[PDB]
């Protein structure tokens, strides 16, 4: 009844608090490889209005943060995960051309905004829920079943490749899989990211492909034959531009070919070329025999990876070149399975706070990774909703006032669901 | 055909194998120390030309991946054995003597080969690595690929508490981490010890901490008697009493949730695996809590939170007050379109060994075998390999029987890796 109401206040007079936390939270440094510092934040925040965490992780200085709120007993148990990584390191100036633009580290309340893809994503919904926790247990709201807080890192997508390996590289085989495998398994879980107040409960896979195209003999540059045709050359580079323009038109009918529509979404699987190099900067004088592209290649839940890479070897085939089309990382994305609990509490809540039926989500956001696939894929029925636009977007902001709605909606959520019996 | 040439190298092989499993199994390498063992195999795949790449999380624990590279468009078949062995010279806690002999070496004997090293799981790993020699050596035609996959912490060592990282480790940085960095393929088998008998489902797996409460403490001098158990101030006390409620309970979990599959029968067995309270260094006031470590196995079907609920209420039928909290949780599978591998190695085992295939005992269905990752992945997988499982405990291989492994993996490849995708 009102024991709704009650809670519905009390998150009313913590709108402050899910300022500062989100702006505290969102103004530490934190880029995937360097999430302990946030961790800490998390995990001495939730101590302090005790949840009793505790650090599960692999690496000392890369964890993940777990706590509870516990039930009276008989109840279902609802898990609500955000991450603790941002995307921009000040580093990355290979990546941005701006690598040090105050909007990609900071974050700040003006307006009643508050700016910073580290809010964005994600700290952010994580504020949200952890203040919703906060009234649910100030409020002394009854609950049979517990509420799992957790609080995970390397959910971005880096991955670790040829000589880039272990602690510095590693992201997701360290974040939510692990702490789930390790204890915090509930019945159902909602990860809090970005959608627009739109559930989803498909996500999708990916597949890496390191694509190394080789040619030679190495020359020294007074030697080099010319003029010679592209697919040709000596020059590994040169034959590898020239494969790269018919790896992108393959990619245009890629997302076309392998659209497909699930209850929970509409998946568009993406493909990007994130990363070329050959050879090294600092001797130029030989060209290389050999030049590395590596792609990004999303996959509905039901496409296979080694059927991909096919596709990529056939690509080449055609051109004529020689190449080494090898994957370097797998994960398969999943479609929940006996979500109705979950999908149903929270359209319950939507209704109330936001005011109509939830709508269908947008594909990008049922297409990408987030941290429902390993949620789902260990048997815990789990979706993705939150407020804004995705930081892949890329969306830049919060208004407070959604932040707000969501802690609310996550609130009635836990309200609900955590009163089934199992 | 171009089988019988390398049943013929193979015939010519025999000790190059026995002294691969030897040499291999001598190595020592506990489950937290197989960096030696990765580098041993890597340099035998290096060797014989099968491009191997070192694919871990640390740079002293991790997996070895080669190739053995096909004409192109067939199915891929992985080899799978892993690099780790159950018994650390340190591990005085766990058996009586620790510092035995079939813990730790291995040995050409009868026409034996002797070590728990070698039964697991360093010989059937000898088994393939052979296999894949003769299949390059023969110059065997092969549309696709042969993956051959050496991994690390496949035994169920986990973390818990205070011990936690690199040295802890397991299966997390093992086999699902070499497939999802890159060693996929259509199809694997994991050679592990069944009787060639193959199985593809396997059990899953929960462990629970279940810590009982008590107190006051009390100095020595001070302490109440005669109290009941159930009610006493000493925890360990109260523990003793629950540790043969849940051996009860232990009884009957077996028989209920045992289930038959197409892929084999699982009885998912319990264990109490540890129990401390509280440190031997200061024991003039008994503790006010201790705690039980528990292994039990689930069928790919139970939910482990329904496991939890069960112990739980074991624990307020006795009116104790607990905690009962898990820290660890993988699910096993039946491997779902396997037909492909399950027909190549039956024609292969019929062939070599003479006989159709019998179904596989229960033990080895309800364990912990890398066919979960694979299957978890949606690569189909089954288990096969020589003896009987050191879980048993199997402590030798006859070599006739490891040469007979080799052979029905030779044939199971060069039969998949020619059908079309
Ligand atoms: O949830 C997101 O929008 C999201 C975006 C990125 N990104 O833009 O790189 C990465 C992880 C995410 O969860
Ligand atoms: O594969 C086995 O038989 C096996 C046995 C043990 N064990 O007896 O402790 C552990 C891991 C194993 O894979
Ligand atoms: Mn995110
Ligand atoms: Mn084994």
């Amino acid at each position: 009844s009102n024991d709704v109401a009650k809670v519905m206040k009390t998150l009313d007079g913590m709108r402050e608090g899910l300022i500062q936390t989100a702006v505290e939270l969102g103004s530490i440094e934190a880029p995937t490889g360097r999430e302990g510092a946030a961790g800490d934040y998390v995990y001495e925040w939730m101590a302090r209005n005790g949840f009793g965490p505790e650090r599960v992780g692999v690496f000392d200085d890369r964890f993940n943060v777990v706590g509870r709120l516990r039930g009276t007993g008989g109840g279902a148990s609802l898990s609500f995960n955000s991450h603790l990584d941002t995307i921009m390191a000040r580093e990355d100036t290979a990546r941005f051309a701006d690598a040090n633009d105050r909007i990609y580290h900071e974050a700040w309340h003006e307006e009643g905004r508050i700016y910073g893809y580290s809010v964005v994503n994600c700290k952010g919904p994580m504020a949200c829920w952890l203040i919703a926790a906060k009234a649910l247990k100030e409020a002394g709201a009854a609950l049979k079943g517990d509420v799992v807080l957790t609080a995970v890192c390397g959910e971005i997508d880096c991955e670790p490749v040829d000589e880039f390996q272990g602690h510095d590289y590693l992201a997701e085989d360290i974040g939510a899989r692990y702490a789930i495998s390790h204890g915090a398994i509930s019945d159902y879980a909602l990860v809090a990211e970005a959608t627009n107040f739109k559930p989803a409960w498909v996500e999708a896979g990916k597949v890496f492909l390191k694509v190394t195209v080789f040619a030679g003999p190495s020359r020294y540059t007074p030697y080099v034959p010319r003029p010679v045709a592209a697919l040709d050359s000596p020059n590994a580079i040169v034959r590898m531009a020239k494969l790269v323009e018919a790896l992108e038109e393959w990619a245009d009918n890629y997302e076309k070919r392998y659209t497909r529509e699930y209850g929970g979404g509409t998946v568009v699987p993406k493909v990007a070329i994130g990363a070329i190099r050959g050879g090294v900067p600092y001797k130029i004088y030989r060209f290389p025999e050999l030049c590395s592209i590596y792609m990004d290649i999303r996959l509905n839940p039901d496409t296979n990876p080694l059927v991909v890479q096919r596709e990529v070897e056939a690509v080449v085939s055609k051109l004529g070149l020689k190449a080494e089309v090898k994957p370097f990382l797998f994960r398969r994305g999943y479609e929940a399975q006996g979500i109705e609990p979950l999908q149903n509490a929270l359209e319950v809540a939507h209704r109330e706070v936001v005011g109509r039926p939830t709508e269908r989500p947008g594909s990008p956001e049922c297409s990408m990774w987030r941290d429902t696939n390993p949620y789902n894929e260990l048997g815990i029925p789990s979706l993705t909703y939150g407020c804004g636009g995705g930081a892949g977007g890329g969306n830049t902001y919060f208004l407070v006032d959604d932040m707000l709605k969501a802690a609310k909606v996550y609130a009635m959520t836990a309200m609900d669901l955590c009163n089934r019996t199992p």
